[PDB]
């Protein structure tokens, strides 16, 4: 059962890992054997000289800081983010591109970018007068959280997994892991829509292929682009994934608007389970988001992406098509 | 009482630049902030406008005051009470009558109040190069500037202490988000974009009928908020110059504190903070030329003429540091 385990490990670089089996199959431990492995994979253990034992330590204190009673943004998701990232960071559009510094960067952010998750959104938690908005002055109030503890659980007994960085390695990871999530906010996904469009207008390439970035503020839009794709890689999934994708958010959001009933607050977007249109919501999300988004990365790795693409337009077309007439 | 007679003589200065805060401080038995918040209430007619009831004023005031460190040199509750008296003679400047409502009169006072609550003494490079709990929480991004917020709207909490508790609630999420704004713009690292914004503000400035600056919009209208409060921060260097050298004698206490926190840690010291190394009136002389002077020159520019006078003291208080040179 390890042994099969070990199996669907083996499609830890492709797009549509069985990541849902890998959750049972570790004992609810995704992320931890997922991150373990894209290390493993990467050979960032001992390019940064991580002792495996505290690379563990810390992946299981991290993993249980997520939810396992949030449906949706819990351990699970964190891997499947991981994962993702993973995949985009192997395009040939970018292969080499990112030092083994930006590469950890965007991985360990990807690990960390929901941990801690309530399960209620930032306009959520401004409403109810939370001690997380108090704290964060109703700015990317989630994204602030998961940041610092994401760090925090880094000084846990034998949990330094950078305890081996130069220090300046230490400030620029941080600055870059700070930067991409806060970047995961959904309220700056236009304008970080409309950098990565400006970006792909005026992009430059080594004709045979491969990107051209040369200064740190495009290369920290490419990486902030790369993990929200894939935290928005959902409908972009094999069906049978992205479905299940579809029946936890609708649960978690469906719970938020029980408590925004019990309170009379009013009711958020897609979380009144009386008067919901999951598939309508699925279809309209990506028509407006996830397709914009995914058809600029696209372009910008031009043509690595079309694969992605292509599944995420048969799945908007099988979506529409359990709308009636 | 004798000293409460006193007080209210010098309490009766309000209006006035130059008003005497650290007699103030001493004559208020060190509740400089709780006095002057509550005098500048009652003279513009806050209690009544929003229905604050006197004794949760002042318990709230009282409250936020002893949050304030006492045993820091300069960002302490006098610094508090000199920005809200700053910002309260800045907003009644002749070029701004009639031009903010009572709600964003009462954000940028409450804004100067709460601005430095809580403040350790020691910069924010110095929070993020130690590592320390603040950085750590706000992620090295305006982290004391986030945490004097968290602390100024918690304390609204405690008992009989919420002095916005008759606002309606349209009122309140436009304060809380107004001084949000405002506190945030107070980070020393936003000063050069903000002033950049204030003086394009500036070359295409609009007036009124009446020569009353003309604010349209959100945005017109809490940059200059912001500024304003930016130039009550920044304000040491225009008052008269027995103010001024107080002021200079407490953050320079204040910056060495942090050197040599910074010594015994290896660290390299931060710019000022050295005792062993020090240039006062240099220093001073480099923070008007390159920052206030820039901002002050800039904002009399916006209420022209209105701000000559402070303008004025600025440029001899600088000549008189630069004077002093050896
Ligand atoms: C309220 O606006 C909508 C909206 O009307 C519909 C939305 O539908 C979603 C559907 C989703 C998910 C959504 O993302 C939640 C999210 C993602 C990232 N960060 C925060 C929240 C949204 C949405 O986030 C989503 C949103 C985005 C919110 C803003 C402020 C731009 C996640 C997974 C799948 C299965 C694809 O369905
Ligand atoms: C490191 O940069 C310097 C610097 O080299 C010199 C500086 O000199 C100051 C002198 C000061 C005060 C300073 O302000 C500290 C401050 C103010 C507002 N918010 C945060 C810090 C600085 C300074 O803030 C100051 C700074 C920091 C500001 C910027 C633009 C980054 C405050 C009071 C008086 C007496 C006018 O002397
Ligand atoms: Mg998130
Ligand atoms: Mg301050
Ligand atoms: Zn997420
Ligand atoms: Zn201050």
């Amino acid at each position: 059962q390890e042994d099969v385990l070990a199996k669907e490990l083996e499609d830890v670089n492709k797009w549509g890992l069985h990541v849902f089996r890998i959750a049972e199959l570790s004992g609810n431990r995704p992320l931890t054997v997922i991150m373990h492995t894209i290390f493993q994979e990467r050979d960032l253990l001992k390019t940064f000289k991580i002792p495996v034992d505290t690379l563990i330590t810390y992946l299981m204190t991290l993993e249980d800081h997520y939810h396992a009673d949030v449906a949706y943004h819990n351990n699970i998701h964190a891997a499947d983010v991981v994962q993702s990232t993973h995949v985009l960071l192997s395009t040939p559009a970018l292969e080499a591109v990112f030092t083994d510094l930006e590469i950890l960067a965007a991985i360990f952010a990807s690990a960390i970018h929901d941990v801690d998750h309530p399960g209620v959104s930032n306009q959520f938690l401004i409403n109810t007068n939370s001690e997380l908005a108090l704290m964060y002055n109703d700015s990317s109030v989630l994204e602030n959280h998961h940041l610092a503890v994401g760090f925090k659980l880094l000084q846990e007994e034998n949990c330094d997994i950078f305890q081996n960085l130069t220090k300046k390695q230490r400030q620029s990871l941080r600055k870059m892991v700070i930067d991409i999530v806060l970047a995961t906010d959904m309220s700056k996904h236009m304008n970080l829509l409309a950098d990565l469009k400006t970006m792909v207008e005026t992009k430059k390439v080594t004709s045979s292929g491969v990107l051209l970035l040369d200064n740190y503020s495009d290369r920290i839009q490419v990486l902030q682009n790369m993990v929200h794709c894939a935290d928005l890689s959902n409908p972009t999934k094999p069906l049978q994934l992205y479905r299940q994708w579809t029946d936890r958010i609708m649960e978690e959001f469906f719970r938020q608007g029980d408590r925004e009933r019990e309170r009379g607050m009013e009711i958020s977007p897609m979380c009144d389970k009386h008067n919901a249109s999951v598939e309508k919501s699925q279809v309209g999300f990506i028509d407006y988001i996830v397709h914009p988004l995914w058809e600029t990365w696209a372009d910008l790795v031009h043509p690595d992406a079309q694969d992605i693409l292509d599944t995420l337009e048969d799945n908007r077309e099988w979506y529409q098509s359990t709308i009636p007439q």
